[PDB]
Protein backbone atom coordinates (compact mmCIF):
# COMPACT_ATOMS: atom_id res chain seq x y z
CA UNK A 1 0.00 0.00 0.00
CA UNK A 2 1.01 3.80 -0.78
CA UNK A 3 1.57 6.02 2.11
CA UNK A 4 -0.79 8.38 2.66
CA UNK A 5 -0.80 11.99 4.14
CA UNK A 6 -4.13 14.07 5.34
CA UNK A 7 -5.42 17.53 5.14
CA UNK A 8 -8.34 19.82 5.35
CA UNK A 9 -9.33 22.02 2.77
CA UNK A 10 -12.71 24.15 2.90
CA UNK A 11 -13.91 21.98 5.97
CA UNK A 12 -13.28 18.45 3.52
CA UNK A 13 -11.03 16.07 4.50
CA UNK A 14 -8.34 14.66 2.31
CA UNK A 15 -6.64 11.79 2.52
CA UNK A 16 -4.33 10.96 -0.71
CA UNK A 17 -1.47 8.75 -1.12
CA UNK A 18 1.97 11.08 -1.17
CA UNK A 19 2.01 10.38 -4.82
CA UNK A 20 -0.29 13.58 -5.52
CA UNK A 21 0.92 16.93 -4.17
CA UNK A 22 -0.29 20.38 -3.97
CA UNK A 23 -3.53 19.92 -4.18
CA UNK A 24 -5.96 22.87 -4.53
CA UNK A 25 -9.47 23.32 -4.61
CA UNK A 26 -11.45 24.01 -8.09
CA UNK A 27 -15.30 23.44 -7.23
CA UNK A 28 -17.66 21.53 -6.04
CA UNK A 29 -19.70 19.73 -8.60
CA UNK A 30 -22.73 18.16 -6.41
CA UNK A 31 -21.78 14.77 -4.99
CA UNK A 32 -17.91 15.77 -4.28
CA UNK A 33 -15.16 17.97 -4.45
CA UNK A 34 -12.30 18.45 -6.56
CA UNK A 35 -9.10 19.17 -6.27
CA UNK A 36 -6.13 20.26 -8.71
CA UNK A 37 -3.06 17.97 -8.02
CA UNK A 38 0.60 17.06 -9.24
CA UNK A 39 1.03 13.39 -9.96
CA UNK A 40 4.65 12.50 -8.94
CA UNK A 41 4.84 9.25 -10.76
CA UNK A 42 3.59 10.12 -13.62
CA UNK A 43 4.51 14.29 -14.05
CA UNK A 44 0.93 14.59 -14.59
CA UNK A 45 -1.51 17.48 -13.79
CA UNK A 46 -4.47 15.42 -12.32
CA UNK A 47 -8.12 16.56 -10.90
CA UNK A 48 -9.13 14.75 -7.68
CA UNK A 49 -12.58 14.06 -6.91
CA UNK A 50 -13.44 13.33 -3.28
CA UNK A 51 -17.47 11.21 -3.49
CA UNK A 52 -19.17 12.91 -0.83
CA UNK A 53 -21.37 11.06 1.20
CA UNK A 54 -20.70 8.24 -1.00
CA UNK A 55 -22.54 5.67 1.30
CA UNK A 56 -25.50 7.76 2.90
CA UNK A 57 -28.40 5.75 1.70
CA UNK A 58 -29.40 2.97 -0.82
CA UNK A 59 -29.40 5.81 -3.78
CA UNK A 60 -25.94 6.78 -3.15
CA UNK A 61 -24.17 3.49 -2.88
CA UNK A 62 -25.87 2.77 -6.34
CA UNK A 63 -24.62 6.18 -7.53
CA UNK A 64 -21.46 5.87 -6.21
CA UNK A 65 -20.66 2.29 -7.67
CA UNK A 66 -22.32 3.26 -11.07
CA UNK A 67 -20.12 6.40 -11.52
CA UNK A 68 -16.79 4.33 -10.16
CA UNK A 69 -18.34 1.59 -12.90
CA UNK A 70 -18.81 4.18 -15.94
CA UNK A 71 -15.62 5.41 -15.34
CA UNK A 72 -13.15 2.36 -14.94
CA UNK A 73 -14.77 1.47 -18.76
CA UNK A 74 -14.54 4.80 -20.28
CA UNK A 75 -11.53 4.75 -22.64
CA UNK A 76 -11.85 7.60 -25.33
CA UNK A 77 -10.03 10.67 -25.76
CA UNK A 78 -12.99 13.06 -25.87
CA UNK A 79 -14.46 11.08 -22.21
CA UNK A 80 -13.31 11.53 -19.01
CA UNK A 81 -11.16 8.58 -17.97
CA UNK A 82 -10.10 6.87 -14.73
CA UNK A 83 -5.91 7.75 -14.41
CA UNK A 84 -6.57 6.16 -10.30
CA UNK A 85 -9.35 5.29 -8.26
CA UNK A 86 -8.21 4.98 -4.45
CA UNK A 87 -9.81 4.64 -0.97
CA UNK A 88 -7.53 4.97 2.74
CA UNK A 89 -9.57 2.24 4.53
CA UNK A 90 -7.21 -1.41 4.38
CA UNK A 91 -10.34 -3.27 4.56
CA UNK A 92 -13.62 -3.48 3.51
CA UNK A 93 -14.94 -2.99 7.24
CA UNK A 94 -13.20 0.43 7.17
CA UNK A 95 -14.19 1.79 3.68
CA UNK A 96 -16.20 4.87 3.71
CA UNK A 97 -14.65 7.63 1.03
CA UNK A 98 -13.99 6.98 -2.20
CA UNK A 99 -11.51 9.23 -4.61
CA UNK A 100 -11.19 9.32 -8.09
CA UNK A 101 -8.32 10.55 -10.61
CA UNK A 102 -8.82 11.73 -14.33
CA UNK A 103 -5.95 14.01 -16.17
CA UNK A 104 -6.48 17.89 -15.63
CA UNK A 105 -8.57 20.12 -18.24
CA UNK A 106 -8.85 22.89 -16.24
CA UNK A 107 -11.88 24.81 -17.92
CA UNK A 108 -15.18 23.93 -19.09
CA UNK A 109 -17.21 25.17 -22.21
CA UNK A 110 -18.94 28.27 -20.31
CA UNK A 111 -15.01 29.52 -19.53
CA UNK A 112 -14.55 29.67 -23.42
CA UNK A 113 -18.07 31.46 -24.88
CA UNK A 114 -18.25 33.77 -22.04
CA UNK A 115 -16.59 37.38 -23.60
CA UNK A 116 -14.71 35.59 -25.59
CA UNK A 117 -16.28 34.89 -29.40
CA UNK A 118 -15.21 31.30 -31.34
CA UNK A 119 -14.84 31.39 -35.31
CA UNK A 120 -16.77 28.97 -36.88
CA UNK A 121 -13.63 26.95 -37.58
CA UNK A 122 -13.53 26.35 -33.45
CA UNK A 123 -16.82 25.37 -33.12
CA UNK A 124 -16.15 22.66 -35.89
CA UNK A 125 -13.59 21.60 -33.31
CA UNK A 126 -15.13 21.50 -30.47
CA UNK A 127 -18.43 20.30 -31.92
CA UNK A 128 -16.47 17.54 -33.54
CA UNK A 129 -14.97 16.16 -30.28
CA UNK A 130 -18.31 16.62 -28.56
CA UNK A 131 -19.90 13.81 -31.15
CA UNK A 132 -16.84 12.01 -31.25
CA UNK A 133 -17.21 11.52 -27.52
CA UNK A 134 -21.09 10.65 -28.03
CA UNK A 135 -20.55 8.08 -30.68
CA UNK A 136 -18.49 6.35 -27.90
CA UNK A 137 -20.67 6.71 -24.97
CA UNK A 138 -23.65 6.11 -27.33
CA UNK A 139 -22.07 2.39 -28.76
CA UNK A 140 -21.95 1.40 -25.02
CA UNK A 141 -25.90 2.15 -24.71
CA UNK A 142 -25.12 4.88 -22.46
CA UNK A 143 -27.20 8.22 -22.48
CA UNK A 144 -25.90 11.12 -21.02
CA UNK A 145 -28.95 13.06 -20.04
CA UNK A 146 -27.60 16.36 -18.74
CA UNK A 147 -25.08 17.67 -21.05
CA UNK A 148 -24.37 21.46 -20.94
CA UNK A 149 -21.07 23.76 -21.36
CA UNK A 150 -20.24 23.15 -17.55
CA UNK A 151 -19.98 19.32 -18.40
CA UNK A 152 -17.64 20.09 -20.89
CA UNK A 153 -14.22 20.51 -20.02
CA UNK A 154 -11.83 22.05 -21.95
CA UNK A 155 -7.76 22.12 -21.54
CA UNK A 156 -5.45 25.05 -23.38
CA UNK A 157 -5.20 22.80 -26.46
CA UNK A 158 -8.98 23.00 -26.96
CA UNK A 159 -8.87 19.04 -26.27
CA UNK A 160 -12.68 18.71 -25.12
CA UNK A 161 -13.47 15.75 -22.86
CA UNK A 162 -17.33 14.65 -21.59
CA UNK A 163 -17.51 14.86 -17.91
CA UNK A 164 -20.68 13.37 -15.44
CA UNK A 165 -21.81 11.26 -17.94
CA UNK A 166 -24.62 8.39 -17.15
CA UNK A 167 -25.31 9.89 -13.72
CA UNK A 168 -25.00 26.00 -15.31
CA UNK A 169 -28.74 25.69 -15.08
CA UNK A 170 -29.26 22.48 -16.75
CA UNK A 171 -32.79 22.43 -17.79
CA UNK A 172 -31.76 25.32 -21.08
CA UNK A 173 -30.31 22.28 -23.29
CA UNK A 174 -32.75 19.47 -21.81
CA UNK A 175 -34.72 18.11 -24.56
CA UNK A 176 -38.38 18.91 -25.26
CA UNK A 177 -39.69 14.88 -24.73
CA UNK A 178 -37.81 14.85 -21.36
CA UNK A 179 -39.94 18.52 -20.65
CA UNK A 180 -42.54 16.81 -21.45
CA UNK A 181 -41.34 13.81 -19.01
CA UNK A 182 -41.43 11.57 -21.38
CA UNK A 183 -40.00 7.92 -20.04
CA UNK A 184 -39.23 6.49 -23.34
CA UNK A 185 -36.73 9.22 -24.85
CA UNK A 186 -33.32 7.78 -26.71
CA UNK A 187 -30.55 8.56 -27.28
CA UNK A 188 -30.56 11.63 -29.16
CA UNK A 189 -31.89 13.16 -26.18
CA UNK A 190 -27.98 13.96 -26.16
CA UNK A 191 -28.04 15.59 -30.01
CA UNK A 192 -30.90 18.32 -28.88
CA UNK A 193 -28.14 19.36 -25.90
CA UNK A 194 -25.57 19.16 -28.38
CA UNK A 195 -27.49 21.57 -31.01
CA UNK A 196 -28.54 23.87 -28.00
CA UNK A 197 -24.48 23.95 -27.51
CA UNK A 198 -23.66 24.30 -30.68
CA UNK A 199 -25.74 27.40 -31.32
CA UNK A 200 -24.83 29.40 -28.10
CA UNK A 201 -21.43 29.32 -29.27
CA UNK A 202 -22.15 30.34 -33.09
CA UNK A 203 -24.71 33.35 -31.17
CA UNK A 204 -23.12 33.98 -28.10
CA UNK A 205 -26.33 33.80 -26.24
CA UNK A 206 -28.35 30.71 -24.62
CA UNK A 207 -30.32 29.17 -27.25
CA UNK A 208 -33.67 28.30 -25.12
CA UNK A 209 -33.19 30.25 -21.54
CA UNK A 210 -36.74 29.24 -19.82
CA UNK A 211 -37.90 29.83 -16.56
CA UNK A 212 -39.24 26.69 -15.51
CA UNK A 213 -40.71 23.60 -17.31
CA UNK A 214 -43.33 25.16 -19.06
CA UNK A 215 -41.97 28.35 -20.16
CA UNK A 216 -39.05 26.40 -21.61
CA UNK A 217 -41.05 24.11 -23.92
CA UNK A 218 -42.57 27.49 -25.07
CA UNK A 219 -39.38 28.78 -26.17
CA UNK A 220 -38.18 25.49 -27.39
CA UNK A 221 -41.83 25.42 -29.33
CA UNK A 222 -41.63 28.96 -31.14
CA UNK A 223 -38.30 27.70 -33.23
CA UNK A 224 -39.13 24.85 -33.95
CA UNK A 225 -42.63 24.61 -34.58
CA UNK A 226 -45.58 23.03 -32.29
CA UNK A 227 -45.72 19.11 -33.23
CA UNK A 228 -46.95 18.49 -36.11
CA UNK A 229 -49.74 15.37 -36.46
CA UNK A 230 -46.94 12.52 -37.07
CA UNK A 231 -45.63 13.55 -33.39
CA UNK A 232 -48.62 14.27 -31.82
CA UNK A 233 -49.76 10.73 -33.08
CA UNK A 234 -46.94 9.54 -30.60
CA UNK A 235 -47.86 10.77 -27.46
CA UNK A 236 -49.51 8.75 -24.86
CA UNK A 237 -50.81 11.66 -22.61
CA UNK A 238 -53.53 12.71 -22.24
CA UNK A 239 -52.41 15.72 -19.89
CA UNK A 240 -49.56 16.47 -22.05
CA UNK A 241 -51.52 16.30 -25.57
CA UNK A 242 -53.92 18.42 -23.76
CA UNK A 243 -51.11 21.77 -23.04
CA UNK A 244 -49.31 20.77 -26.37
CA UNK A 245 -52.69 21.18 -28.53
CA UNK A 246 -53.88 23.85 -26.06
CA UNK A 247 -51.10 25.98 -27.09
CA UNK A 248 -51.48 28.50 -29.79
CA UNK A 249 -49.64 26.91 -33.14
CA UNK A 250 -46.18 28.06 -34.45
CA UNK A 251 -44.88 27.01 -37.36
CA UNK A 252 -41.10 26.12 -37.73
CA UNK A 253 -38.58 28.94 -38.13
CA UNK A 254 -36.40 29.45 -40.44
CA UNK A 255 -32.87 28.45 -39.29
CA UNK A 256 -30.93 30.21 -42.36
CA UNK A 257 -32.60 33.19 -40.82
CA UNK A 258 -32.55 32.66 -36.94
CA UNK A 259 -28.87 32.08 -37.44
CA UNK A 260 -28.53 34.49 -40.34
CA UNK A 261 -24.88 34.84 -40.39
CA UNK A 262 -23.21 31.52 -39.83
CA UNK A 263 -22.06 29.00 -41.68
CA UNK A 264 -24.63 27.43 -43.87
CA UNK A 265 -23.22 24.22 -43.20
CA UNK A 266 -23.57 25.02 -39.34
CA UNK A 267 -27.21 26.04 -40.01
CA UNK A 268 -27.74 22.55 -41.56
CA UNK A 269 -26.75 20.48 -39.08
CA UNK A 270 -28.17 22.44 -36.15
CA UNK A 271 -31.52 21.58 -37.36
CA UNK A 272 -31.03 18.11 -37.84
CA UNK A 273 -30.17 18.02 -34.41
CA UNK A 274 -32.53 20.29 -33.59
CA UNK A 275 -35.65 18.48 -34.53
CA UNK A 276 -38.39 18.46 -32.75
CA UNK A 277 -40.06 14.69 -32.97
CA UNK A 278 -36.84 12.52 -31.38
CA UNK A 279 -37.41 9.69 -34.07
CA UNK A 280 -36.01 12.07 -36.58
CA UNK A 281 -33.19 13.73 -35.06
CA UNK A 282 -29.77 13.45 -36.20
CA UNK A 283 -27.10 10.56 -34.43
CA UNK A 284 -24.08 11.35 -33.18
CA UNK A 285 -21.89 8.90 -35.73
CA UNK A 286 -24.48 10.84 -38.75
CA UNK A 287 -23.91 14.20 -37.59
CA UNK A 288 -19.62 13.23 -37.67
CA UNK A 289 -20.12 12.18 -41.36
CA UNK A 290 -22.09 15.98 -41.94
CA UNK A 291 -20.06 17.91 -44.02
CA UNK A 292 -19.50 20.50 -41.48
CA UNK A 293 -16.79 18.28 -40.32
CA UNK A 294 -15.23 17.46 -43.51
CA UNK A 295 -11.68 18.77 -42.20
CA UNK A 296 -11.73 16.41 -39.05
CA UNK A 297 -13.95 13.60 -39.83
CA UNK A 298 -12.03 10.15 -40.44
CA UNK A 299 -14.13 7.17 -39.36
CA UNK A 300 -10.84 4.87 -38.52
CA UNK A 301 -10.61 7.05 -35.95
CA UNK A 302 -13.68 7.68 -34.47
CA UNK A 303 -14.18 4.36 -32.06
CA UNK A 304 -16.97 3.23 -30.83
CA UNK A 305 -16.88 1.37 -27.03
CA UNK A 306 -16.45 -2.60 -25.32
CA UNK A 307 -19.52 -3.77 -24.61
CA UNK A 308 -21.22 -2.46 -21.33
CA UNK A 309 -22.97 -4.23 -18.43
CA UNK A 310 -25.52 -1.99 -17.33
CA UNK A 311 -27.72 -5.32 -16.07
CA UNK A 312 -27.03 -3.68 -12.02
CA UNK A 313 -29.47 -0.74 -13.31
CA UNK A 314 -32.27 -3.03 -12.40
CA UNK A 315 -30.98 -4.49 -9.06
CA UNK A 316 -32.24 -3.71 -5.93
CA UNK A 317 -29.33 -4.13 -3.39
CA UNK A 318 -28.86 -3.68 0.10
CA UNK A 319 -26.50 -0.20 0.83
CA UNK A 320 -23.34 -2.90 2.30
CA UNK A 321 -23.93 -4.90 -0.74
CA UNK A 322 -23.25 -1.70 -3.28
CA UNK A 323 -20.72 -1.24 -0.44
CA UNK A 324 -19.01 -4.32 -1.18
CA UNK A 325 -18.96 -4.17 -5.11
CA UNK A 326 -17.81 -0.66 -5.16
CA UNK A 327 -14.63 -1.76 -2.97
CA UNK A 328 -13.84 -5.03 -5.22
CA UNK A 329 -13.97 -2.42 -8.42
CA UNK A 330 -11.80 0.27 -6.26
CA UNK A 331 -9.23 -3.04 -5.80
CA UNK A 332 -9.66 -4.81 -9.25
CA UNK A 333 -8.69 -1.38 -11.27
CA UNK A 334 -5.82 -1.48 -13.88
CA UNK A 335 -4.33 1.94 -14.18
CA UNK A 336 -4.09 3.05 -18.43
CA UNK A 337 -0.63 1.34 -18.16
C1 LIG B 1 -11.24 26.29 -11.62
N1 LIG B 1 -10.20 25.86 -12.52
C2 LIG B 1 -9.94 24.54 -12.85
O1 LIG B 1 -8.88 23.96 -12.71
C3 LIG B 1 -11.06 23.81 -13.48
C4 LIG B 1 -11.98 24.51 -14.23
C5 LIG B 1 -13.02 23.85 -14.83
C6 LIG B 1 -13.14 22.48 -14.69
C7 LIG B 1 -14.29 21.83 -15.37
C8 LIG B 1 -12.20 21.79 -13.94
N2 LIG B 1 -12.30 20.40 -13.75
C9 LIG B 1 -13.23 19.88 -12.86
C10 LIG B 1 -14.06 20.84 -12.07
C11 LIG B 1 -13.40 18.57 -12.72
C12 LIG B 1 -12.59 17.67 -13.49
O2 LIG B 1 -12.76 16.29 -13.35
C13 LIG B 1 -13.67 15.84 -12.32
C14 LIG B 1 -13.30 14.40 -12.23
C15 LIG B 1 -13.97 13.46 -12.97
C16 LIG B 1 -13.60 12.13 -12.90
C17 LIG B 1 -12.54 11.74 -12.10
F1 LIG B 1 -12.15 10.46 -12.04
C18 LIG B 1 -11.86 12.68 -11.37
C19 LIG B 1 -12.25 13.99 -11.44
F2 LIG B 1 -11.56 14.87 -10.70
C20 LIG B 1 -11.67 18.12 -14.36
BR1 LIG B 1 -10.62 16.99 -15.36
C21 LIG B 1 -11.49 19.59 -14.53
O3 LIG B 1 -10.65 20.01 -15.31
C22 LIG B 1 -11.15 22.45 -13.33
F1 LIG C 1 -44.49 19.21 -27.10
C1 LIG C 1 -43.72 18.15 -27.40
C2 LIG C 1 -44.30 17.05 -27.97
C3 LIG C 1 -43.51 15.96 -28.28
C4 LIG C 1 -42.16 15.97 -28.01
C5 LIG C 1 -41.37 14.83 -28.40
C6 LIG C 1 -40.21 14.98 -29.13
N1 LIG C 1 -39.74 13.72 -29.37
N2 LIG C 1 -40.53 12.76 -28.84
C7 LIG C 1 -41.54 13.43 -28.24
C8 LIG C 1 -42.55 12.64 -27.55
C9 LIG C 1 -42.89 11.42 -28.10
C10 LIG C 1 -43.79 10.61 -27.45
N3 LIG C 1 -44.38 10.93 -26.30
C11 LIG C 1 -44.04 12.12 -25.80
F2 LIG C 1 -44.63 12.42 -24.63
C12 LIG C 1 -43.14 13.01 -26.36
C13 LIG C 1 -41.58 17.07 -27.42
C14 LIG C 1 -42.36 18.17 -27.12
Amino acid sequence: RPTFYRQELNKTIWEVPERYQNLSPVGSGAYGSVCAAFDTKTGLRVAVKKLSRPFQSIIHAKRTYRELRLLKHMKHENVIGLLDVFTPARSLEEFNDVYLVTHLMGADLNNIVKCQKLTDDHVQFLIYQILRGLKYIHSADIIHRDLKPSNLAVNEDCELKILDFGLVATRWYRAPEIMLNWMHYNQTVDIWSVGCIMAELLTGRTLFPGTDHIDQLKLILRLVGTPGAELLKKISSESARNYIQSLTQMPKMNFANVFIGANPLAVDLLEKMLVLDSDKRITAAQALAHAYFAQYHDPDDEPVADPYDQSFESRDLLIDEWKSLTYDEVISFVPPP
